[PDB]
């Protein structure tokens, strides 16, 4: 597919959706974003940053009237430059819950209370993106 993409989620996320995003890390990659969006509002922005100060880091934050919250931030980094990759969103009733290749990565609480209202997930960066689907576990 190509990048940016935007995945429709019509009427929102529920508990026990997963979200699959299925791609391959460009090789000299410096950033992926997915972006669960209600209307302009992001209810959950993962940001993998492959070299900030020459690390790498996972950020996560909410934007609400086109203002950036509080950053949690994940030093477990799970993504690797040219390899492929599966990025899980789990959606529970207090959190995302994200897994990556199998492996969980973190958990995010919701700061956004209108899940059935985060109707778009836009996928951005440096990515060769194969799909990106979801289902009802
Ligand atoms: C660059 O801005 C990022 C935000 N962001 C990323 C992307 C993005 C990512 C992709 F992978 C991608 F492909 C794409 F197309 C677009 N779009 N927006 C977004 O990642 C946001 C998450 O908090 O961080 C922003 C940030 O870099 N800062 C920022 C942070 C806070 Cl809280 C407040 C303020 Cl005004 C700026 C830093 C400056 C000093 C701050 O630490």
């Amino acid at each position: 597919l190509i990048v940016p993409y935007n995945l429709p989620l019509p009427g929102g996320v529920v508990p026990r959706m997963l979200i699959t995003i299925l791609g391959t890390v460009k090789p000299n990659a410096n950033r992926i974003a997915l972006d669960f969006q209600r209307g302009n509002d992001v209810a959950f922005h993962f940001n993998p940053r492959f070299n900030e100060n020459n690390r790498r880091v996972i950020v996560c934050n909410t934007k609400l009237d086109n203002n950036w919250g509080r950053e949690e931030r994940q030093s477990v980094f799970p993504f690797e430059s040219g390899k492929p990759f599966k990025i899980q969103v789990l959606v529970e009733p207090d959190h995302f819950k994200v897994a990556v290749n199998d492996a969980h990565l973190l958990q995010y609480n919701h700061r956004v209370k209108k899940l059935n209202e985060i109707s778009k997930l836009g996928i951005s960066g440096d990515i060769d993106l194969t799909s990106a689907s979801y289902t009802m576990i």
